């Protein structure tokens, strides 16, 4: 029963998940002037050469490209991380209009959408155990702006009409997430949480500075998805983003400048 509407949206989540008002919630606004360059941070290692996408899916909140995470194929390491984090799935957050949609903001700027590639720390064995640890998950976040198309996104947009509705999936083998990355791996990082219930405070966030471009047609296909199942009053899947939360006692670190 939680979602993105007036009566079940982000302002209400704390009734079922009191950690919504915790000390390390996400997303946040990234004030770029205040983030400090940390010369001790390592370049991100994004090793996606052997990624096995299995499936794409309409979870009723967003859609997700899943991966086989039963072996170290697609992994994230370095940057702020200790150890190895296996890619589980990616999904997006986006707006009803191009001036909203991202979860993180940059100097209060909202982007049209935000891609999250979710990884879990292999030291904990499985994602359910990683959710219970302060360093269980690492989420790589990538902003999307509307301008030219992103050719590596097209295979995802073209299947969305087959998952219009919540609980639909389809094969999605051989999708290469390297196609969704911007040129630069410069990033901000801070300790936070899931941005959806249960809002567990288990995430090291790594937010890339460089957005990717997607076309207006591509994002229009995201906005044709539905939050409902096959069979209820139709409500378009838009504005499935949590606003920025209090930074509290946290420092955002920059990998550059
Ligand atoms: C609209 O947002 C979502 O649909 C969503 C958003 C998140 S986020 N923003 O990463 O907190 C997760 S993370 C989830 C992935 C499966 C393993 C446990 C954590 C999964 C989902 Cl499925
Ligand atoms: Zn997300």
């Amino acid at each position: 029963h939680w979602g993105y509407g007036k009566h079940n949206g982000p302002e209400h989540w704390h009734k079922d998940f009191p950690i919504a008002k915790g000390e390390r919630q996400s997303p946040v606004d990234i004030d770029t002037h205040t983030a400090k360059y940390d010369p001790s941070l390592k370049p991100l290692s994004v090793s996606y050469d052997q990624a096995t996408s299995l499936r794409i899916l309409n979870n009723g909140h967003s859609f997700q490209v899943e991966f086989d995470d039963s072996q170290d194929k697609a992994v994230l390491k370095g940057g702020p991380l200790d150890g190895t984090y296996r890619l589980l799935q990616f999904h997006f957050h986006w707006g009803s209009l191009d001036g909203q949609g991202s979860e993180h903001t940059v100097d209060k700027k909202k982007y049209a959408a935000e891609l999250h590639l979710v990884h879990w720390n292999t030291k904990y064995g499985d994602v359910g155990k990683a959710l219970q640890q302060p360093d269980g998950l690492a989420v790589l976040g990538i902003f999307l702006k509307v301008g030219s198309a992103k050719p590596g996104l097209q295979k995802v947009v073209d299947v969305l009409d087959s998952i219009k509705t919540k609980g639909k999936s389809a094969d999605f083998t051989n999708f290469d997430p390297r196609g969704l990355l911007p040129e630069s791996l410069d990033y901000w990082t801070y300790p936070g949480s899931l941005t959806t219930p249960p809002l567990a405070e288990c995430v090291t966030w790594i937010v890339l500075k460089e957005p990717i471009s997607v076309s207006s047609e591509q994002v229009l296909k995201f906005r044709k998805l539905n939050f409902n199942g096959e069979g209820e009053p139709e409500e378009l899947m838009v504005d499935n983003w949590r606003p920025a939360q209090p930074l509290k006692n946290r420092q955002i670190k920059a990998s550059f400048k």
